[PDB]
């Protein structure tokens, strides 16, 4: 298969029944030489903040001199972006060969037990572990698909575990209460392995405390063991101070606006430090500083254009958006145009001057109106050229706009 047929092949996998075990992925991983048992890993999960922390952890460790593998849910919708090494998406040619290798193994298996198969995420996940082990990265930062305990990635013993936060976003698949969802996340907490978490809501905190009591895991929690005593807007991003048991790292600078992000940055820092300490690896404040300064955040209050001033954001859920409104008030003091394509609609119309509501690209249109972000964009630029435009609402839109306007 060529690159295109390869990606199509990955998306053709069946929606196999959910189960508590990892037998399917394990059977495939076994046929791949169990690459998940080798090397080092940092396991990350959380309702929100998961990808932000994981990305930051990677940049920090990369700046310290390590080759870091990263398995994530990208905002840019190109498949290759899910598996990276030192933030470089897996090359098309390498994906084609990797897919071929895993397929051959898959076909040998089906030759043994005719009914054998895996889901798409299990296939991709097994392939990711294999890839990282093949390239022999120093460590692979792994983001749980969703939940944790029964997630396809949950087949490793990491150096550190990370639980950013617990919320009801994915309640449909993980549970009706914070406790039930929390029990899924706590599943990535392992015996003797440290766990770094944000300042979890009571029920989530109670579930973690009981879990670490059984695992014996050292528990470092945001706003208890480490925190951010200072944080303020600084140009298109912010300057903040990190503090923990060892002291402070003053005025770090990351190009990521959004008061909520300092919590994910601190989590990342603390996690990187735990990793280094657990592996006798050097990590300096200069390394931390360098990693955050060079970090990149596609679709997060990203100013993809200065003149005209265009901003793209992935704010989708009612919480990620209300937070966005808060960020825009800090960044802009002038009238702006907001183009929104959602899957929160009154919090925008009531917050900003001009607001266009368009459909989300590549999605059914169910039952301020424009037939597309492009029409909304052209109308605003034609009516008021000097007026900044913020495009948000979903994720498919963000990458649609980003891809169209960036290449």
């Amino acid at each position: 298969m060529n690159y295109t047929e390869t990606v199509a092949y990955i998306h053709s996998f069946p929606r196999l029944a959910k189960t508590g075990d990892h037998r399917r992925i394990l059977t495939l991983l076994h046929a791949l030489g169990n690459p998940q048992q080798q090397g080092r890993y940092i396991h990350v999960t959380g309702t929100n903040g998961k990808s932000t922390a994981a990305n930051a952890i990677a940049h920090v460790l990369e700046a310290s001199g390590l080759t870091v593998g990263l398995y994530t849910s990208p905002f840019i919708m190109r498949f290759n972006e899910r598996i990276m090494i030192d933030h470089e998406p897996i090359p098309d040619a390498a994906l084609v060969n990797a897919v071929a290798f895993v397929r051959a193994a898959l076909e040998r298996l089906q030759q043994q037990q005719a009914d054998f198969n895996v889901t798409e995420f299990e296939f991709i996940t097994a392939l990711g572990y294999w890839y990282f082990r093949q390239r022999q990265v120093d460590v692979a930062v792994i983001e749980v698909g969703i939940g944790g305990d029964t997630d396809s990635t949950n087949v490793i013993t990491p150096v550190v575990s990370v639980l950013t936060s617990v919320a009801l976003d994915h309640q449909k698949l993980l549970g009706h209460t914070i406790t039930a969802i929390a029990k899924h996340k706590a599943g990535i907490i392992k015996r003797g392995i440290p766990v770094v978490t944000g300042n979890l809501v009571p029920d989530a905190a109670a579930v973690v405390a009981a879990k670490v009591a059984t695992t014996g895991s050292q528990w470092l929690r945001f706003d208890r063991d480490f925190s951010v005593p200072k944080a303020k807007l600084h140009g298109w991003g912010q300057r903040f101070t990190y503090e923990d048991q060892d002291g402070r790292i003053s005025d770090l600078e990351v190009p990521l606006v959004g008061d909520y992000q300092q919590r994910n940055m601190a989590i990342a820092i603390q996690t990187a430090k735990v990793y280094a300490k657990q592996t006798e690896w050097p990590l300096t404040p200069q390394n931390i500083r360098q990693g955050l300064a060079a970090s990149h955040w596609p679709a997060r209050l990203e100013k993809i254009s200065d003149t005209p001033l265009i901003v793209i954001d992935g704010a989708h859920n009612p919480d990620g958006i209300n937070g966005l409104i808060t960020a825009l008030k800090q960044l802009f003091s002038q009238p702006i145009t907001v183009i929104a394509g959602i899957l929160m609609a009154d919090r925008l119309t009531a917050a900003f001057s001009t607001v266009y509501l368009v459909p989300v690209p590549g999605t059914p249109r169910a039952l301020r109106l424009k037939d597309s972000w492009q029409e909304a964009l052209a109308a605003s630029l034609n009516d008021v050229p000097d007026q900044p435009i913020v495009i948000t609402g979903s994720l498919y839109l963000a990458s649609a706009v980003r891809q169209t306007l960036l290449g």
